[PDB]
Order: structure tokens, then C-alpha cells, then sequence
């Protein structure tokens, strides 16, 4: 019935779970409970096509078998937070991991700068645009808190999988 397997990766606390929960359940998770590995499914219409999204929400905390879960992914949301410079610097490492698990240099991906509602910005849009350009992928900013950009980020990833 047309299924897209999406995987959300990135450093601990950047908002991977909050983003996914906003997309699927339409509310903001205010508390921080570190994830091990969670799965969500939802039927949606994207550009006139009824499809099923299967979303894997992965651990960002080193302490919390991710590789095995990521293997099945068709597209990856690589998330950092715009007030967390280290999370941005670590994007390179997540992308390298994706390329290992997929054994390919051509994997559908979108770069996401989350927490754009916050004002303590240390990653400027232009820096992230440049990183995304070097990877040949789109950059999109989101806020799981306000819901701004959330649907756009996930639907953009579906549109990247369709170009593969
Ligand atoms: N202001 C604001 N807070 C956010 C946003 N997204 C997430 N948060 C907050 O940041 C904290 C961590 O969010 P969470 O979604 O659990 O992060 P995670 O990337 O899933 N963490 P982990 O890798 O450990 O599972 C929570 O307190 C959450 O409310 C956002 O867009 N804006
Ligand atoms: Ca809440
Ligand atoms: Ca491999
Ligand atoms: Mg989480
Ligand atoms: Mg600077």
C-alpha cells in the first residue's frame, strides 16, 4: 500500500522524540525521557498518495544495537539543535554511520535544525545550509514545541526517498 521507512537520528536531547510525537500525535512532549528504540506508524496522504509511514525513533545517548535497527531504513532525518553546537558538529558522524549500515554513499537524507523557537542560537542558518549543500540534501529548521516545520521536515524526507 506504499510504505516509507523513516529513521530519526542525532545526538541526545536534540528533540528526535518530540519531533516524531508532534508529527504522529499532535502534542509537545515537555519532559526529557531518553529513548532506547521506539517505533511509530501512521497512514497519511502525501502529494496525493495514500501511504504508510513507519518511523524509527533512535537513541542519541551513547549508553542507550542501533545499527541493526537502522539497517532497514529507506530515509534518514539527521537532527541537531540550533542551540547545541556539539550536536551540529556530530552530524558528520551520524551520516557516516548511516553510510556504513546501508553500504552506500547515496542514501536519502534531510538535515534538520530543531528547537528554532529558542533564542540562544549558536548554529546560524547559513552554516547548516553549507553542510547540507556539501551532502547534496535539503536543510530545514523545525520546532517540536510550536510545530513549525515539523510536517515539512518529514514530508521533505519522503520526497527525497522518491528521488532515489
Ligand atoms: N523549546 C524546545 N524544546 C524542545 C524542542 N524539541 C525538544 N525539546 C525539548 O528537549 C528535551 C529533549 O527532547 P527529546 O525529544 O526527548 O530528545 P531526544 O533527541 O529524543 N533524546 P534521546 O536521544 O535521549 O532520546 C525535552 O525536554 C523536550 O521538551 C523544541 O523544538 N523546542
Ligand atoms: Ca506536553
Ligand atoms: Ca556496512
Ligand atoms: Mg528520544
Ligand atoms: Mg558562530
Amino acid at each position: 500500500m506504499t510504505e516509507y521507512k523513516l529513521v530519526v537520528v542525532g545526538a541526545g536531547g536534540v528533540g528526535k522524540s518530540a519531533l516524531t510525537i508532534q508529527l504522529i500525535q499532535n502534542h509537545f512532549v515537555d519532559e526529557y525521557d531518553p529513548t532506547i528504540e521506539d517505533s511509530y506508524r501512521k497512514q497519511v496522504v502525501i502529494d496525493g498518495e495514500t501511504c504508510l509511514l513507519d518511523i524509527l525513533d533512535t537513541a542519541g545517548q551513547e549508553e542507550y544495537m542501533r545499527d541493526q535497527y537502522m539497517r532497514t531504513g529507506e530515509g534518514f532525518l539527521c537532527v541537531f539543535a540550533i542551540n547545541n553546537t556539539k550536536s551540529f558538529e556530530d552530524i558528520h558522524q551520524y551520516r557516516e554511520q548511516i553510510k556504513r549500515v546501508k553500504d552506500s554513499d547515496d542514501v536519502p537524507m534531510v538535515l534538520v535544525g530543531n528547537k528554532c523557537d529558542l533564542a540562544a542560537r549558536t548554529v546560524e542558518s547559513r552554516q547548516a545550509q553549507d553542510l547540507a549543500r556539501s551532502y547534496g540534501i535539503p536543510y530545514i529548521e523545525t520546532s517540536a514545541k510550536t510545530r513549525q516545520g515539523v510536517e515539512d521536515a518529514f514530508y521533505t524526507l519522503v520526497r527525497e526517498i522518491r528521488q532515489h
